[PDB]
């Protein structure tokens, strides 16, 4: 219960202590930054009862940033340079049906990018599940096969069924692929 695995990945650094698959509590992992990066924080990261202590960073001493980080199901809306001046910004776009969460723009400050956004998954609305659970969509308006993250999806029991005594509610919010279905019974 108190050993650790997977020492933190530190960009522009390598580990110079001996690597192993499981680190006992108390083991110290030592990082070194690649030239010409400057280290910030402690060069050693210890395993304390299953959690690592805080890792260092290896940054450009003039505050420049490297390429912006990739994000799942999204991409930047410009050519990715190898080097950005401090205060430069870039922006992201999510793929079709994905929902951007957080600021679409990131900025290079103090040698690191501000937090990029996420692209959250749409939810499948399964015909087969609905059939099996005796439910349908309340608004048969266009053929919505998917909901977007953040959208309410409302179902009804099919003609002649009522909500099963332990069912989820008939209205639920799609979130990052998660849709809770209700069930109805004769």
């Amino acid at each position: 219960g108190t050993s650790c695995v997977n020492p933190p990945t530190v960009q522009n650094a390598y580990i110079v202590s001996r690597q192993m698959s499981k680190y006992p509590s108390g083991e110290r992992v030592r990082y070194q930054c690649r030239s010409p990066y400057e280290m910030f924080g402690d060069e050693e990261v210890m395993c304390l009862n299953g959690n690592w202590t805080e890792p260092p960073q290896c940054k450009d001493s003039t505050g420049k940033c490297g390429p912006p980080p990739p994000i799942d199901n999204g991409d930047i809306t410009s050519f990715p340079l190898s080097v950005y001046a401090p205060a430069s910004s870039v922006e992201y776009q999510c793929q079709n049906l994905y929902q951007l969460e957080g600021n679409k723009r990131i900025t290079c400050r103090n040698g690191q990018w501000s937090e990029p956004p996420k692209c959250l998954h749409p939810c499948v609305i399964s015909r087969e599940i609905m059939e099996n659970y005796n439910i349908a969509l309340r608004w048969t308006a266009k053929q919505k096969l998917y909901s977007r993250t953040g959208e309410s999806v409302e179902f009804v029991c099919k003609r002649g069924y009522r909500l099963s005594s332990r069912s989820h509610t008939l209205r639920t919010t799609c979130w990052d692929g998660k849709l809770e279905y209700p069930t109805c019974a004769k």
